[PDB]
């Protein structure tokens, strides 16, 4: 009752392996989920390649929304430079079965996949620097100023390797995206990786996505999420632990500053006050990144004791770019150029 019967519940293509379409792609298998629909692996008999089809959801919002994601490709992928390399590169769009399907090359394991094989210890600090730098390059090509595209959706599963035994990476998954002046959306980001501003309600820009990399970063060396987040006050709350109290200059032009802070008659700011005797946070700031990262006790949890390639001298700067990163004030949050620039990536 579905689509003739193509589709379930959830507008979703029911993926059946081994079926042929348009006499040119034989699907294989499933391989991704997401709330856009469903990525299959399939082979394309014209031109005798792998690829990963992209099927979005039979409904509206979706398919217009990955109309966004179609134009935004086809200008990335388009710009003569060798910077958008580090972008998922969209072959060509078709319509099948009331489906928007995106054709893309065929990628790797993603960055999570990548952490669940360590067993979430972690990867090393080498590898997380030839993560960073690949991701800050990639930011700066988002940033050039006709492209001015802000992902929205920055977080492991949405950066993956080119081939599984290699280090290069590409960003997928721009159905969150806009530009910069075009944004459409308030509740954006994945939450564990959501920015001060997007909490707040603020007006944001292409920021955000900084914010969300060093997240991402932190979390690639310790093998687990920086700010955990079950729903978006106790985001906040765990950004404080670490960070503190955002600046009363944000706060004072932040929207939703009251869901979870309090403005006292001197001005200042504090966290919302509990109900009785419930502790439930460390109090703000005291939740030291140079602890988590382990800068002096041997890198997090001490289970990079001895080894080389991560002296404290090596964990003091990317302690520092993570801080440049993880500025609350959008407008002084280290942005690509600089960040390359950074003591942290030179040889
Ligand atoms: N958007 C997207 C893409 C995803 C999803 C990320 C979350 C679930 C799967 N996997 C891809 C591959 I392999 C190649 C090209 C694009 C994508």
């Amino acid at each position: 009752v579905y689509n003739d019967g193509y589709d379930d519940d959830n507008y979703d293509y029911i993926v059946k392996n081994g079926e042929k379409w348009m006499d040119r792609y034989e699907i294989d298998s499933l391989i991704g989920k997401g709330s856009f629909g469903q990525v299959v692996k399939a082979y394309d008999r014209v031109e005798q390649e792998w690829v990963a089809i992209k099927i979005i959801k039979n409904k509206k919002a979706f398919l217009n929304q990955a109309q966004i994601e179609v134009r935004l490709l086809e200008l990335m992928n388009k710009h003569d430079t060798e910077m958008k390399y580090y972008i998922v590169h969209l072959k060509r769009h078709f319509m099948f079965r009331n489906h928007l399907c995106l054709v893309f090359e065929m990628l790797s394991y993603n960055l999570y996949d990548l952490l669940r094989n360590t067993n979430f210890r972690g990867v090393s600090l080498n590898l997380t620097r030839k993560f960073a730098q690949q991701m800050c390059t990639a930011l700066l090509f988002l940033a050039t100023p006709e492209l001015s595209i802000i992902h929205c959706d920055l977080k492991p599963e949405n950066i993956l390797l080119c081939n599984p035994k290699r280090s290069a990476i590409k960003i997928v998954d721009f159905g969150s995206s806009c530009q910069l002046g075009q944004r459409i959306y308030q509740y954006i980001q994945s939450r564990f990786y959501r920015s001060p501003e997007v909490l707040l309600g603020m007006p944001y820009d292409l920021a955000i996505d900084m914010w969300s990399l060093g997240c991402i970063l932190v979390e690639m060396h310790t093998g687990e999420p920086l700010f955990s987040g079950a729903n978006e006050v106790d985001q906040m709350n765990k950004i404080v632990e670490v960070l503190g109290i955002p600046p009363a200059h944000i706060l004072d032009q932040a929207p939703k500053a009251r869901k979870f802070f309090e403005k006292l008659p001197d001005g200042t700011w504090n966290l919302k006050k509990t109900k009785d005797g419930k502790r439930e946070y460390k109090p703000p700031g005291t939740r030291k990144l140079h602890n988590i990262l382990g800068v002096e006790t041997g890198g997090p949890g001490g289970r990079r004791a001895g080894e080389s390639g991560h002296t404290v001298a090596d964990y003091l700067k990317f302690k520092d770019l993570i801080l440049r990163m993880l500025d609350y004030d959008p407008k002084t949050r280290i942005q690509p150029y600089y960040a390359l620039q950074h003591s942290f990536f030179k040889k």
